[PDB]
């Protein structure tokens, strides 16, 4: 069994497409949810807050030939990865095209433009809107197809599109193929791309929020005043690699996975089942071999729905007991298929820092909610070792991913 | 490690749904490919050939309260599913929901009716299209996620939604999910619906058959005559199992997974490369520690395109030498999602019966084409110990399962 460490981070957000920038919009107390005017053409939506990506920087090489095949979801993967590859040191290495590098990575869905081709021929009778790249740039793995074509790898592609858990499971799956041999390099994250229809799914579940005069104050993760999810978009990605492999060349290391849990609810495609997401916690503390005493902070799910936040903090209390938790939900909105990697980035990166941030708008604790140590108001300076990355998604998928401080 | 061995199986074809049926129309020299009237009503559709399934049975118990978050591609999934777990001896078995039985499952895209409701937001911004299964029903791991609600899974869900490649990459996972002993049973396959939409993907590309006038002679894989694909609809499933269980219960065994290969052209987004093509053969037989002396008979991808069957025959006659092939899309057509499945499902009937399909309609091979032994007008029977098939998708995706024959 090999040991797996991340040697590059990187992600883009609302809140920037750094982690220093990010954290000093932590620290500001802003969230990158806005009103959204474009969706009052849309009637019977009632939701209207986004936390939408408004501007992220594209190098002049990511030319129309390159981005033929890309949707915005899948151009905004293929350069976060290769923001990630170039902090890891690894951009144009002879490792990525050597057949020991590869990509794990997901979304909820492709880019809507390409669905909207696809769908016209059923709707309009009428195959000019499909095109040679239609198919390409719509299909879910979208991304991790873009990026081995686009940076010439050679070894395992891992689709994990898994809607919320998209970029959780992607790690999880990348850490595997490292720890039992089958590769030394993993490209892994998620993300998505913004759309009204995609806010629509969750509105038809009455899960969306309301409070579309007070953009500023909701999603509220655990609070007894949140009224529902506010959705976003981004992508987020990091570099695993075998230890004795980073640690030959004198690669800096960010952290060490030591654990990943999946399970499923087997229960309701929409609602979770507070013991089973227990149960995929317990499954990461057994693959870590370590125990809830050992774990330092949670980084929750946390998308500020009633009866999810509910069951996740019942079951988070229930295994790890008054643990310190928060949820960047309450920053960036829930990014869906982005939602794993980005938490699990900025999670590394508190770790890092050993400041922890809070939930963004979490005032009262919701006397439903599990008893846990949740992070108020101001960010929280501990001394953590180990921590512990969960997601949920539709389906009752389960992922549960724990990372360890590497010294150098 | 753990071995791995088939206790069930089960399939949804344009041949029928049982092995005794399909094999029964295999003797015939009898496609499931038809002209499709249906399909006039699109004018820039060059292709007007498929290869549907017009009938499938479904259980009285798969009412509309059941069956609310399936489209077609789903009910066709779960409805084989649950034929194979029935061959296995394991449907409602206590097993299922225990933690230990888990899914893999994958098709290149959900049900066209959802995908239609989702794309009317962002065509007639009408929203009394989406309701609360359009995502569940559109989304590409729908046939994953409706298995585990429905049959109560609570172990992994392994969604592996990679196109061409999604029922063999189910396959591979499962096997090493169980190998690794993280899971004792898995059901592992891959399904796709029919849609003009999809043909239109293909057609695009220049990648279709124009045999309008001529259905009984198209595809034609490694014929001199060939002119591109023709795409099918159907599903195919597993059900794998843990050795020692599978024998302390008695099972009957079907064969033994032993091998499982995977990785990345890295250079084209639909022209498959023939090196890396050999070089996942080459990681399968590294996994099962087996030589190309030891494979008897090759499963082709074969879709009868002009650049992909001379790829691959010339990839399989590097690696593997002089085998016996043929190719089953010979007879449904390209069946995308679904065809890694039942390509595994029937290459295993095929190994027991010692009955070895002929490819149809092949009448001059292609001397461009690799030097293989080709199966022709009659089928081969062999003393077959052990079968490889290979899939290899969009994306430069490529898989290669090794099958080994287990005497009781």
């Amino acid at each position: 069994m090999k040991r797996v460490v991340v040697t590059g981070m990187a992600g883009i957000t609302s809140l920037g497409e750094t982690a220093d920038d990010i954290f000093a919009r932590f620290e500001a107390g802003k969230s990158g949810i806005r009103y959204m005017p474009e969706w009052e053409q849309y009637v019977d939506l009632r939701t209207k807050l986004a936390g939408p990506v408004e501007t992220f920087h594209i190098p002049k090489h990511f030319n129309r030939k390159v981005t033929r095949g890309m949707g915005r979801v899948a151009l905004m993967s293929v350069v976060c990865a290769e923001t990630a590859l170039q902090n890891a040191g690894l951009l144009g290495h002879e490792i990525l095209s050597s057949g020991e590098a590869g990509v794990a990575f997901g979304s909820s869905a492709g880019s809507v433009d390409a669905v909207g081709e696809f769908a016209s021929m059923l709707l309009h009778q009428s195959m000019s809107k499909i095109n040679a790249t239609t198919y390409i740039r719509m299909m879910a793995h979208t991304s991790a197809v873009n990026m081995t074509v686009y940076f010439g790898l050679k070894g395992l592609t891992l689709p994990t599109s898994s809607a919320c858990t998209s970029g959780s499971m992607a790690i999880g799956q990348a850490y595997e193929a490292i720890k039992y041999g089958k590769q030394q390099v993993m490209i892994a994250g998620g993300a998505e791309e913004l759309s009204a229809a995609g806010a629509a799914v969750f509105d038809v579940l009455f899960a969306t929020s309301g409070m579309n005069d007070q953009p500023e104050k909701t999603p509220r993760p655990f609070d007894a005043k949140r009224d529902g999810l506010v959705i976003g978009e981004g992508a987020g990605c990091l570099i695993l690699e075998e230890y004795e492999h980073a640690k030959a060349r004198g690669a800096h290391i960010y952290a060490e996975v030591i654990g990943y849990g999946s399970n499923t609810d087997g229960q309701h495609v929409t609602r979770p089942e507070s013991e089973m997401m227990g149960r995929c916690m317990e499954l990461a503390l057994k693959d870590a071999s370590v125990e809830a005493k050992d774990i330092a902070y949670v980084n929750a799910h946390g998308t500020s729905t009633d009866q999810g936040d509910v069951a996740e903090s019942q079951a988070t209390a229930k295994v790890l007991g008054y643990k310190p938790i928060s949820s960047l939900k309450s920053y960036f909105g829930h990014t869906l298929g982005a939602c794993g990697a980005i938490e699990a980035w900025l999670s590394i990166e508190m770790m890092n820092r050993g400041r922890f941030i809070p939930t963004l708008n979490l005032d009262e604790i919701d006397s439903l909610c599990g008893e846990l140590d949740y992070i108020v108001q101001q960010p929280r300076n501990l001394d953590a070792d180990i921590i512990m990355s969960n997601n949920f998604a539709f389906g009752g998928i389960n992922t549960s991913l724990i990372f360890k401080r590497v010294k150098q």
